[PDB]
C-alpha cells in the first residue's frame, strides 16, 4: 500500500506544480493585462486601416 | 491505559523499526519504481507519420 502511496503523492505534489505554474502563467498575464489597458486608455489614436 | 497506550507504543517503535529498515532499503529503489511508472503507464502509440 505504501508502495502505490509514494508514488500517489508524488503525483499529487507533480500535478499541483503543474497547475499552479499555469495559474502563476495566467494571473500574471491577467496583472500585464491590466497593465496595458492603464498604458492605453488615455485617448489616443487607433492606428487601423 | 498505560497498559494499552504501551501496547500500541510497542507496536508503533516496533513497526517504526521496521520502517526504518524498509527506508535502508536506497533512493534507487524508489527513482526505479519512478523508471517503471515511465515504462508502465501508457502503451500504443496512435499516429505514426
Amino acid at each position: 500500500l505504501k508502495k502505490e502511496f509514494e508514488l500517489s503523492k508524488l503525483q499529487q505534489r507533480l500535478g499541483r506544480e503543474v497547475e499552479e505554474k499555469i495559474k502563476q502563467t495566467h494571473r500574471k498575464y491577467l496583472l500585464q493585462e491590466q497593465l496595458k489597458i492603464i498604458k492605453k486608455e488615455l485617448g489616443l489614436e487607433k492606428d487601423d486601416k
